[PDB]
């Protein structure tokens, strides 16, 4: 993990765009790869908190300059650019901030109902277009296999739980990782460009025309199955739920929904173990013990 100060983040723009005057800078936001900084009102900038991140930003400028005005809603655009320095690909970049707030279920469901219904219909249009993207020209590195995420999420999380975790409950995670493993229907999809993100988090809304005005942070994106843009919005308390994923699944034209909602099914325990490893990180205890709280409810077949 690395920090800035906001010193240091003008000096490293500054020696690379001299000719750019910063006015106002403020902290936009904080996740697990990046610090934002909003700078004079109208730009965003990223800079990496790790090697990761750092990859993770070098692979969102190469997308977004990719597919820049190729989809139906508003995507950043890449105004600036780091440099590579050791570990890190990428120092920093910079987008054109798009104008919005982010459409969170709260704010959906208080929408009327001709604006609810027309918000599934834009956010449909936009992945089946995403998703229709070329896939021909990315390096391989770009495509997602599920089963090294399993493999490294079930080592990371047996390292991290060594000292908490007597052999019997141990091989419970084991033995979740492997039943998961041991089911195609994860695994045997067609790969294509996804958001990898896809969450109400990530979506813009214009308040005056009561429409979505713009798709953000595409750090995760990569070649996937593209039911996991549909999955991210479905949990209960966070994001959309099945009524208004439902109206999305059906203006894409989805062939197999029932797959879509076991594959949902899946990721629901699966986030729990995954919050285990963010849990012990950040030290965040609602993650921690709900997710070793799980492992102990467990028994083996």
């Amino acid at each position: 993990m690395r920090t800035y100060t906001f010193d240091q983040v003008e000096k490293a723009i500054e020696q690379l765009y001299p000719d750019f005057t910063i006015n106002t800078i403020e902290i936009s936001g904080e996740g697990n790869d990046c610090i934002a900084y909003e700078i004079n009102r109208d730009f965003i900038f990223k800079f990496p908190k790790h090697s990761r991140g750092s990859t993770n930003l070098f692979n969102e400028v190469n997308i977004l300059k990719r597919i820049h005005n190729k989809l139906p809603l508003p995507i950043p655009e890449v105004v600036f650019t780091g440099m590579p320095s050791e570990t890190y690909q990428m120092s920093f970049a910079g987008f054109t901030k798009i104008k919005g707030v982010p459409l969170t279920p709260l704010l959906l469901n208080n929408l009327p109902k001709q604006s609810q219904n027309q918000a599934a219909k834009d956010l449909a249009r936009f992945l089946s277009e995403l998703h229709s993207i070329n896939i021909s020209g990315f390096k391989s590195n770009l495509v997602l296999d599920f089963r090294e995420k399993i493999n490294e999420d079930n080592k990371k999380i047996k390292k991290l739980l060594s000292r908490e975790l007597k052999g019997p409950q141990m091989k419970k995670v084991d033995d979740f990782y492997r039943d998961i493993l041991e089911n195609e229907i994860y695994f045997k999809y067609y790969p294509c460009l996804i958001h990898n993100d896809f969450s109400s988090d990530h979506i813009l809304f214009d308040t005056e025309k009561n429409t979505i005005c713009g798709i953000i942070d595409f750090g995760d994106a990569a070649i996937s199955d593209p039911d996991n843009d549909f999955i991210s919005l479905m949990e209960d308390d966070e994001e959309y739920g099945m009524e208004f994923v439902s109206k999305i699944l059906n203006h894409y034209k989805h062939k197999d929904i029932p797959t879509v909602l076991e594959k949902y099914r899946m990721k629901e325990k699966y986030w729990s173990f995954e919050k285990i490893i963010y849990g012990k990180e950040y030290g965040y205890m609602d993650w921690y013990e709900e997710g070793l709280n799980e492992i102990r409810s467990i028994k083996i077949k």
